[PDB]
């Protein structure tokens, strides 16, 4: 019941007489424990940027309240001190609008909660190469965090086939300002995977997709630093450390 910022954890709770799980009147959804039928699960995530120092949750049962305290740990993320901090960019109106529009779309998707499992066992990595840029690489103008790498980058020459980390429904399959050519998949229970900077999109919004199924070709779209696959996980409303999430998720749903 310590959690590093930008990570998810799976809380286990007794199923019997459970009524709700709350965080200051935010209801946290619950789903079945796959291997213990007397338990349920909930995903709790702390944001990378500007998280609470401590979190208290209440699980309300028919005959009892149960408090749950989680301290925010800082972790050991690569960070470096920005030296400029003009901090305010001044983009053209046409770009501000497209960003704004795409941000409203994405927030509508990531806020929605499909209350069933759309995945199929464990997550696989979307590509069998290696990490060239880690999740959580931060740029700080003290005393906090100016920007951070909200996913992890795999080495990929332009045109490398990218496969869905798990089964789900495609919710985004288009070119967006920061993500380039983007695929976003709903796996259920508020878990979304993100495949950014693609050179080709091979799926369509609404499509049901299987684990291991081709979703496009890596590229360098929307990416300044050249070709790579940006892979993200959003869970519990927040961007979380994707390889961390996958190992925790797979430890439960294998
Ligand atoms: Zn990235």
């Amino acid at each position: 019941m310590e959690l590093i910022k930008g990570q998810a954890l799976f809380l286990e709770l007794d199923k019997k007489d459970f009524l709700s799980l709350k965080n200051n009147d935010k209801n946290i959804p619950t789903f079945a424990h796959p291997k213990n039928q007397e338990k349920i699960l909930a995903i709790f995530s702390l944001p990378y940027k500007n998280p609470p120092q401590n979190t208290k949750l209440i699980a309300f049962y028919k005959d009892k309240k149960e408090e749950i305290f989680i301290k925010t740990l800082e972790g050991n993320y690569k960070s470096e001190k920005l030296q400029v901090e003009n901090k305010k960019i001044f983009p053209p109106k046409t770009i501000q609008e497209r960003i704004a529009k795409e941000l409203k779309e994405a927030n509508a998707i990531y806020s929605s909660y499909t209350p069933k499992a759309l995945f199929n066992g464990a997550f696989n990595i979307p590509l069998n190469s290696f990490i060239t840029s880690d999740f959580g690489k931060a740029r700080t103008f003290n005393e906090k965090v100016a920007s951070y790498h909200s996913g992890t980058d795999f080495r990929a020459a332009t045109g490398t086939p990218i496969y869905a980390a798990n089964s789900g429904v495609v919710k985004i399959a288009k070119d967006r300002y920061f993500a380039g050519n983007s695929v976003v998949i709903d796996h259920g229970f508020g878990i979304y995977s993100q495949y950014y900077h693609l050179s080709k999109i091979d799926v369509k919004v609404g499509q049901k997709i299987k684990k291991g199924e081709l979703i496009g070709l890596s590229g360098a779209s929307g990416r300044v630093s050249g070709p790579a696959l940006h892979f993200g996980i959003l869970a519990g409303g927040k961007q979380v450390d994707p390889l961390d999430f996958v190992s925790k998720f797979n430890a439960i749903f294998q």
